[PDB]
This record gives structure tokens, sequence and C-alpha cells, in this order.
């Protein structure tokens, strides 16, 4: 219905703000492009399903998003991929990992303060009605 399209309007007005706000963050700024292959040849070979600011606003936009839970999945790759390409206790791995789960955390931060638990609920019977 027209009603169900305006919601799922709404849920990608919220999101594009929540990612944009993540996005000129400057602790963030590695996680808005994705991976230069020429910097880190072994990414894309360690990295199964690659993921960054940019693609969340391109997902958003081709409508791949109809739940704020389906969101989050990608925040937690965005998060998960770093603590696994990073893992050692050297400084500039931990300062990476660091900024990814505090990424991660404003996040859902963000969703706990200003997400109405009914407008994600709504969001959900849509979705499983298709
Ligand atoms: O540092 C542990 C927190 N954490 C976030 C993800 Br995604 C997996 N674990
Ligand atoms: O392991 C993810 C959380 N973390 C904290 C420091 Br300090 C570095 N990483
Ligand atoms: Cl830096």
């Amino acid at each position: 219905s027209m009603q169900e399209e305006d919601t799922f309007r709404e849920l990608r007005i919220f999101l594009r703000n929540v990612t944009h706000r993540l996005a000129i963050d400057k602790r963030f700024r590695v996680f808005t492009k994705p991976v230069d292959p020429d910097e880190v040849p072994d990414y894309v070979t360690v990295i199964k399903q690659p993921m960054d600011l940019s693609s969340v606003i391109s997902k958003i936009d081709l409508h791949k998003y109809l739940t704020v839970k389906d969101y989050l999945r990608d925040i937690d790759l965005i998060c998960s991929n770093a603590l696994e390409y990073n893992p050692d206790r050297d400084p500039g791995d931990r300062l990476i990992r660091h900024r990814a789960c505090a990424l991660r955390d404003t996040a859902y931060a963000i969703i706990k303060e200003e997400l109405d638990e009914d407008f994600e609920q709504l969001c959900e019977e849509i979705q499983e009605s298709r």
C-alpha cells in the first residue's frame, strides 16, 4: 500500500540521517569509503563481505533495508570486519578496533534514543508480510 511505502520512506530518511552523522565524525573516516586494493591487496581475500558507510548509503537508496535490524546487521559487519582484519596488539590495530567498536556503539545509541520501538515493529510486520 501507499501507507506502507510512506513507512519505508520514513525508515530510509531516518537511516540516511543516522549514517550521515556517523560519516561526518572524524573518528570514523576510515569507515566512509571501501578499502583501496592498491593499499590492501589481501583485504578482498580475507574479508568476504566488505562494508563501509558509502556502501550503506547506496543500499538505503536501493531500498535494501526494510527494518532497522537489517541496517544494524551492516553496521555490525563494519565492526566485525575490523576486529577480524586488525586483531594484533600493535597500536595501529588497537586504534582501528576501538574506532570500529565506537562506530557500532554510537549507531546503537542513536537508534536506542531516537527510533520509536513501534515504528521498528511496524516495519518488521510489513517486511514479514512480503
Ligand atoms: O568488541 C566486541 C564487540 N563486538 C561488536 C561486534 Br559486530 C562483535 N563484537
Ligand atoms: O577490541 C575492541 C575494543 N578495543 C578497545 C581498545 Br583500547 C582496542 N580495541
Ligand atoms: Cl588517524
